[PDB]
């Protein structure tokens, strides 16, 4: 319902991280170019996005997986931006 706390920082990054170099490295500019812009709500979704693994989320970008929610075909095209 559209929520954001002090938490949602940590957890954000809490939520990144994995078992991808390549994918650990990008977040650190994605989230600083994008979570800097992203405001709370669209924080909100950003942990729509982030929910998804690292190799997915990679995959994601470079057309692998898919996505069951529109709510993010708009966070990947700023997000995979980044």
């Amino acid at each position: 319902m559209m929520v954001f706390d002090d938490i949602a920082k940590r957890k954000i990054r809490f939520q990144t991280r994995r078992g991808l170099l390549e994918l650990d490295l990008i977040f650190g500019r994605f989230m600083e170019k994008e979570f800097e812009h992203l405001s709370d709500k669209e924080l909100s979704e950003f942990s729509e996005i982030l929910e998804f693994q690292d190799q997915e989320l990679l995959a994601l970008i470079n057309g692998h997986s898919e996505t069951d929610k529109g709510h993010l075909i708009p966070m990947l095209e700023k997000i995979r931006r980044a």
